[PDB]
């Protein structure tokens, strides 16, 4: 129930909502408003990151410089890998805005296919990056 974790919890939420490509999703998928929403999102989401893990280093049991140094890059990596895969998001999430201009007006039923379940593994790889930083972050 950690801060940080309220906020990826509404990333996560509005990316799950966009994943429907509902009626309301694809209107706003075509203006910049659901790329600029998650980004708003996930830039909470890194602040309040970095701010938890800056109080955290002040309750910590003393080990060698070397482990503990390791400690704290593993950590900066997995963060890292956080906001480059919110980053690979919306990169994705563009480039569909540019194939449906691409089309001229055609269907883009076949784009939609094709962007659920890309997306879908975006979302699994986001997971399972997300799970790996909270078990680094509790293990501190």
């Amino acid at each position: 129930g950690q801060r940080w974790e309220l906020a990826l919890g509404r990333f996560w939420d509005y990316l799950r909502w966009v994943q429907t490509l509902s009626e309301q999703v694809q209107e706003e998928l075509l203006s910049s408003q659901v790329t600029q929403e998650l980004r708003a999102l996930m830039d909470e989401t890194m602040k309040e990151l970095k701010a938890y893990k800056s109080e955290l280093e002040e309750q910590l049991t003393p080990v060698a410089e070397e482990t503990r140094a390791r400690l704290s890059k593993e950590l900066q990596a997995a963060q890292a890998r956080l906001g480059a895969d919110m980053e690979d998001v919306c990169g994705r999430l563009v480039q569909y805005r540019g194939e449906v201009q691409a089309m001229l007006g055609q269907s883009t039923e076949e784009l939609r296919v094709r962007l659920a379940s890309h997306l879908r593994k975006l979302r699994e790889r986001l997971l399972r990056d997300a799970d790996d930083l909270q078990k680094r972050l509790a293990v501190y």
